[PDB]
């Protein structure tokens, strides 16, 4: 279940109401942005060199946010 | 007089009118946010793995911005 990433990442889901609010609870997050073109899409920027980790996995974030469709897509980039 | 920072940085000046649009022309800037701590202040986020470079030094950025009082303060972090 454990989810880990050293990069920014997209948050996609069918119900993004509380996304911005729970994300700000993680110390590793510099900021969160919402696409103005599509409500399902958010970008989560991470502090420099930090590692976002969910011991409970995507699932822990689905519970905190209430969206069981919530998914994450890492931006992934070489250094 | 070359200026370089691998980290996000603060922009501080007395005429912050074109800070937003001038910073968004650099290919290393992920985002530029206006501090709500005070209006003389902006935060500039560097893309992961990127280096922000002004060949002219902070003077080059003061011209581009039209603010001779502009100051820069690179943010912190330990890899």
């Amino acid at each position: 279940a454990t989810f880990q990433t050293d990069a920014d990442f997209l948050l996609v889901g069918d119900d993004t109401s509380r996304y911005e609010e729970v994300m700000k609870t993680f110390d590793t997050v510099e900021a969160v942005r919402k696409s103005d073109l599509d409500d399902r899409v958010y970008m989560v920027c991470l502090k420099q060199g930090s590692t976002f980790v969910l011991n409970g996995g995507i699932e822990e974030l689905r519970l905190l946010t209430g969206d069981s469709t919530l998914e994450i897509q890492p931006m992934i980039v070489p250094t």
